[PDB]
């Protein structure tokens, strides 16, 4: 299930960083960035492997990469939010 929307204002800072990231095909802070993302559980509608493509939202303070990320869909106007590495996602309002 996808859990509403959300306004990017309303996501950390590093997630409008990481959607400009996307948008310019990088520089990309990790090696795992871009890869496709398997949607193993099925959480996100049904797709073709190589729909979904994931990015870290950089956590500050962090060791990892935490557990932020934004999946790319269909074009730019299906971009989801998980903070939660991929337990639930929302939908990104990048208007707001």
């Amino acid at each position: 299930d996808v859990s509403g929307t959300v306004c990017l204002s309303a996501l950390p800072p590093e997630a409008t960083d990481t959607l400009n990231l996307i948008a310019s095909d990088g520089p990309f802070p990790y090696s795992q960035d871009g890869v496709v993302f398997q949607n193993r559980e099925s959480v996100l509608p049904t797709q073709s492997y190589g729909y979904y493509h994931e990015y870290t939202v950089i956590t500050p303070g962090a060791r990892t990469r935490g557990t932020r990320r934004i999946i790319t869909g269909e074009a730019t106007q299906e971009d989801y939010y998980t903070g939660d590495h991929y337990a639930t996602f929302s939908l990104i309002d990048k208007t707001c």
